[PDB]
C-alpha cells in the first residue's frame, strides 16, 4: 500500500540524533541513472518519510548517500559513503508537503521555500567541510506532495529554485503538483484526477531549469 508524502500527522524535524534509522534494502532492477551519485536528504523524523528515503537509496544502492538533517542544521549519514559523491549529482529531498494554498503546498518538512534553500546551502558547506567532498548538486528532485501549482507555473518549486540560486546553488528542480508516494523499489507514484496511484504520469511533474 502506498503512503502519501502529503502530511496528516505532527511534524518532528528536531534533534537528528533522536531520529529513527531504517534499513536500506538494495533493489537490483533500478536501471541506469544520469547521476553519478546522489544524496537522499531526509527532512523529518516520520516513518513514511524515512522509508521513502531508504527506498530511493535502495534503487541505486552503490551510489546513494542518505542524510538526515534537523531544524538546527545538524546532519548525519545513515547510508552510503560520501566518497562516491563525485560527478553529476542529484539531491532527492524527502519530506511531507503541507500548508495548502491557491498554488498548493507552501512547506516541506516545515520549511518555506526560502528557509529550505538556506538550510541546504548551509548543509552543502557543512557536509563538504566534515566529509571533505564536493556534494554540489546539478538537480534537486523534490520528493514531497503537491509542491508546485496544478498548472506548474507557480508555488513552492518556483520560489525554491530562485531561493536556491540566491543562496549560491544554481540547480534544476523537479517537483510534483499531486500527491506523491515512493514504493518498495524506490519508484515514485502520483495521484491521477480520479485519486488513483499511477506511475510515470509526466503530467503531474515539472522540471524547472535556467
Ligand atoms: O529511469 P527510470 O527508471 O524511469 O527512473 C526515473 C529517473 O530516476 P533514476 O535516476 O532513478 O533513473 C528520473 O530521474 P531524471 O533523470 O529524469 O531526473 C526520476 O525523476 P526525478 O529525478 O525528477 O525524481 C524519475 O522519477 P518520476 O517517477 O518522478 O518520473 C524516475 O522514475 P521512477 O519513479 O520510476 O523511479
Ligand atoms: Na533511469
Amino acid at each position: 500500500t502506498k503512503e502519501a508524502l502529503a502530511g496528516g500527522k505532527i511534524l518532528h524535524n528536531q534533534n537528528v540524533n533522536d531520529w529513527e534509522r531504517v534499513v536500506v534494502t538494495p533493489t537490483a532492477d533500478g536501471g541506469e541513472s544520469r547521476f553519478d551519485g546522489q544524496i537522499i536528504v531526509q527532512m523529518e523524523n516520520d516513518d513514511v518519510v524515512a522509508k521513502a528515503a531508504a527506498n530511493l537509496a535502495g534503487k541505486h544502492p552503490e551510489s546513494s548517500v542518505v542524510v538526515q538533517i534537523d531544524s538546527d542544521g545538524n546532519y548525519r549519514v545513515v547510508y552510503g559513503d560520501p566518497s562516491k559523491l563525485d560527478g553529476k549529482l542529484r539531491w532527492q529531498l524527502v519530506g511531507h508537503g503541507r500548508d495548502d494554498s491557491e498554488s498548493n503546498n507552501t512547506r516541506l518538512s516545515g520549511y518555506s521555500a526560502d528557509e529550505l534553500a538556506v538550510k541546504l546551502a548551509k548543509f552543502q558547506q557543512s557536509f563538504n567541510q566534515a566529509e571533505n567532498i564536493n556534494n554540489k548538486p546539478d538537480h534537486i528532485s523534490i520528493v514531497g506532495a503537491s509542491l508546485v501549482s496544478d498548472d506548474k507555473q507557480k508555488g513552492f518549486g518556483h520560489q525554491f529554485i530562485n531561493a536556491m540560486d540566491a543562496n549560491g546553488l544554481r540547480v534544476d528542480v523537479s517537483v510534483r503538483s499531486s500527491e506523491l508516494a515512493v514504493d518498495e523499489a524506490g519508484r515514485k507514484h502520483t495521484k491521477d484526477a480520479n485519486g488513483d496511484w499511477v506511475q510515470k504520469a509526466e503530467n503531474n511533474k515539472v522540471s524547472l531549469s535556467w
